[PDB]
């Protein structure tokens, strides 16, 4: 009940940097996914020929 | 039974504390799982196109 | 029992972002099998002839 | 033997938070796998049609 | 070999109440793990389909 | 030897379960098959005209 | 050498207790296999027709 | 919210590379279906012919 | 050097206690992966069939 | 060096119960192939009529 | 609140020490994370040819 | 520098297990693969008369 | 602030014997993966031919 | 930076062991591909007949 | 400053054994390692002939 409001930001510090850090981990996938994705439709261009 | 009752404050000024950063515990990992999860739709997204 | 009731705003969060993307993975396929199938019809066009 | 009545329902209070989110993780796959197995049948109509 | 006559109990007492929590240990992984491996067969009928 | 009694229904209610699911694994590709096959034959009428 | 005699007892019931759940891991196995290898037949049957 | 921008560069980093690499990935699909597809004409010049 | 001869038995009497336990941990792991591997083997005749 | 002459029983244990199962998995395929192969045949005498 | 004055730069030379070092424990990670994200992709590379 | 003359034998008796063991698991995967390519081979057998 | 100056050279020495075996963690996976992929060509070269 | 160079012959000794083996993972598809590839033409020459 | 130059050569050669235990730490990991990957080449062996 005391002693822990400038503690409050001790934490409030780390959640804000993994909100920072965890927008890397959300785009990371889609950049690569970006390609995992093309990718198949590139494929698709290839077995729909036949 | 005497001279612990101004001691009962004592604690539930700790116990207090500790719902304040427990709620962090508990947010943090959903902060987390958030992508966590989301994560694991992107990956689904990317294996169902086969 | 306790200290739960604000943690299922927790998942209905996850959930109802789920619906988000899951809308995603169900139009996707439809938009590639668009031409999946509408390609076959191609090809029927071209086998028939003979 | 003594003591521990009031701690009983300590747990029943954890287990039934338990059967609170389990209940989202069961539907949860089943909100995934509406679409996993749906999405299956997409691929089938399309490789059918050969 | 005396004065530990009334201190069994006490011991008895602790186990007693050992065997009481000690059921919730039990049922607490099966309450778990009935999803565990009922989701298991919800993945399983997602990828037999292939 | 002692204590796994009352363990011994926790697994067969969810092998018990396995079964009623492992239904409709079974039926659910049949159900699909159905037309895999039936839809089978409707080709053969078609290349069998020639 | 001494005052394990009667813990030898001790873990002979949970070894027996072992085999008593290993039953239904071997089994649990076999149960879902049963599908899991007749489901293979049925898409046998599936692509052989062609 | 501090001890991280220094470390921001650190996934900038990774993720630069990741772009790097990539970019094969792409490539390499086409380079591969540069004869995936014009293998695919070579053989319609062949059965046409018929 | 004296008075530690009647003593020596005392650790023998427990080292020879633990070479008993001993070939539990040895046999337990054992009597697990008994199945641990058998049940691999299962699911090898299980991918193998595609 | 000592303590493991009663585990190499351990593993040829497990070894020789592959051998055992192992059996299973090879003609098992070719339980599947028997017909695998001839149905091929009975397809042969279907396209050769022509 | 006397005597501690020169205990003061006791600790902030403890702590000074610890942001040292503890820039050797968050570059160590990205040290090794270079190449655990990036052998990741070398594998991407590898399942998307198919 | 001493006291670990006649402690050198313990580990080399306990590497010297090691090479005993890891026999296994060396023979082990073989002993699997050997039916898991020969099995390979069965099927190559089966989609090369098409 | 004192007394880690000697004790930097600690972990470069360790970091720097990072980047030493990193490098074999690195080319490893090439090494593998130059077949990984020169193998999936020859499998082209193997279903293209149809 | 030390304690590593008689670690860095544990490495290239893993390596030279892959080199060995790598080999017979190329070779092993050119064994089979051999005839993958031979059987092509047997069939070749008989589509061509008509 | 006087009394340790005796005490010096106590820890030298505690650190020299270690110097001796810590060779084997270091080869038994290789040790193992040896077959660890090696015995992922097999496996490669294995799920690249498909």
């Amino acid at each position: 009940a005391e002693g822990d409001d400038p503690a409050k930001a001790a934490f409030d510090s780390l959640q804000a940097s993994a909100t920072e850090m965890i927008g890397y981990a959300w785009a990371m996938v889609v950049v690569i996914v970006g390609a995992t994705i093309g990718i198949k439709l590139f494929k698709k261009f290839t077995s729909k020929a036949s």
